[PDB]
């Protein structure tokens, strides 16, 4: 799976945006099957996709003839004082400023439904903050130079705060969870009324499912039910998601004569304790865990009689972090915009429970016993670097990092000092090295944000990205090209 950028003019340009926009339209409108996502922020389009269905060529020679909403907003923010008194201005000419013109969406989705917007009125033009508050709060209206934003859930930030939107732009509950889609303009207007609540989250598996399978008796660190990801969503902030592991994911459906994509179970560190609530044929892949079926061992990558009332449970045995379980039929899911993976970030899913009850999607009638020697996890990772969309190589092939925080949004490293940089969001990659001015640098995983400022040198090989899903703290990294 490779990935690609068309840029169309640097900077926060109307007409470079306008070019990048109408493309993404055109392919998302009618999306060629092996188009992963096409994601524009400003003069920038990123085009993911598969090249076993979908050639570059092809998708290129496609590109080469291919709403006002209104915000309410109260005026209430923290910053505005500073604001006003910085730029030698007065509250009521801050507000004035702020509401004249038409914005229109230049990116959308640093979270779900988050809009990038442009262009702020040269008086009030004012840089972000030296240090970003750990917790913006949800609806906070707030401007950095030309642009302005509304934070439709918390999050980090050092944009100066000036209001509070009385709408909420993001709610996957809703008829329409998306407010604001890439390329709509915005009138902002003074108003009075209560701060809008924040969604909860949105449950994917049906809380009475039509065919029982299992109950969970005990959940684990954080049980993720998963399919073959989200795709076409990285325009609106939406994660690709999906297993952490695949190649993992797809022995267990394999082994239960599942498909591909079918609705499995991924955790980490640790696992639940789940009782057949009716005789099953399940499976068992990852690393970092031994299966125990009613006392009786069952070793990874190999399918097995799972009889009614019996109980399951994981027991850890490193190294690895992750395992999955697979079920045969697949689970049944609700799918949001066609995907029954998680967005934690936007609140679409959520761990299991105890109490909760999984069931069958189909009855398919499978033998077990299957089995099959899963590739083994290495002591070392040793990743191969792409050269990313920004000497750079040479700091990270140098010499062994070593895995200091590693989750499914990205792995951080510490190690050899590597030059980062920043500039205008754009999208971020498959597999990318992210590498700040200063800070340390992070592997973005699956659940990694849509946009990023941050610079990217190196891509991991897509081919690799599976053994950063088993990262665990401590865990030594080697770079190579």
């Amino acid at each position: 799976v490779r990935g690609f950028y068309l840029r169309f003019g640097e900077g926060v340009s109307e007409e470079a945006n306008r070019r990048a926009l109408a493309l993404a339209e055109a392919l998302l409108r009618a999306p060629p099957p092996g188009l992963l996502d096409a994601v524009p922020a400003y003069g920038v389009l990123y085009l993911e996709y598969d090249p076993r269905r979908l050639s570059r060529g092809r998708l290129l020679r496609l590109l080469k003839g291919l709403r006002v909403v209104e915000i309410p907003v109260r005026y209430d923010g923290e910053d505005l004082p500073e604001v006003a008194s910085r730029l030698g201005l007065s509250l009521e000419a801050v507000k004035a400023l702020h509401q004249k013109p038409l914005y229109r969406v230049y990116a959308l989705g640093f979270t779900p439904g988050f809009p990038f917007l442009a262009e702020v009125e040269p008086a009030l033009r004012l840089p972000r903050k030296p240090h970003p508050r750990p917790r913006v709060p949800a609806h906070a209206v707030a401007v950095a130079g030309v642009q302005t934003g509304i934070y439709p859930l918390p999050s980090p930030g050092g944009w100066n705060l000036l209001g509070t939107s009385l709408v909420a732009v993001y709610d996957p509950h809703r008829e329409t969870p998306f407010l604001l889609r890439p390329g709509d303009r915005v009138r902002f207007l003074e108003a009075e009324g209560p701060t809008p609540p924040e969604p909860r989250p949105l449950e994917l598996l049906p809380e009475e499912p039509r065919l029982p399978a299992l109950l969970v008796e005990e959940p684990g660190l954080m049980d993720l039910v998963v399919d073959g990801g989200r795709f076409l969503g990285g325009h609106l902030g939406l994660a690709r998601s999906g297993p952490l592991d695949a190649p993992s994911a797809r022995l267990a459906n394999r082994l239960v004569g599942n498909g591909a994509g079918a609705p499995l179970l991924e955790f980490a560190y640790k696992g639940p304790v789940l009782t057949a609530l009716r005789d099953l044929v399940a499976a068992f892949a990852g690393y970092g865990f031994v299966a125990l079926l009613e006392g009786e061992e069952i070793p990874p990558g190999q399918s097995f009689l799972w009889p009614r009332g019996k109980t399951l449970r994981f027991r850890p045995r490193g190294p690895g972090v992750r395992g999955y379980l697979a079920v045969a039929g697949g689970l049944e899911v609700r799918p949001f915009l066609g995907s029954a993976s998680p967005d934690l970030r936007g609140r679409i899913g959520r761990p299991l429970w105890a109490g909760d009850v999984l069931g069958l999607e189909a009855l398919r009638p499978v033998r077990p016993g299957r089995a099959f020697p899963q590739r083994p996890l290495p002591e070392a990772f040793r990743l191969r670097l792409l050269p990313g969309p920004q000497e750079a190589f040479r700091a990270l092939c140098s010499g062994p990092f070593r895995v200091a925080r590693a989750d499914r949004v990205g792995v951080e490293l510490l190690g050899p000092e590597v030059p980062g940089g920043e500039g205008l969001s754009e999208p971020t990659p498959l597999g990318g090295v992210q590498v700040p001015p200063s800070g340390r640098p992070l592997v973005l995983l699956a659940d990694k944000g849509s946009l990023g400022g941050y610079a990217k040198p190196a891509l991991v090989d897509p081919r690799d990205l599976w053994l950063l899903g088993q990262a665990r703290p401590g865990v030594e990294i080697h770079f190579t090209s």
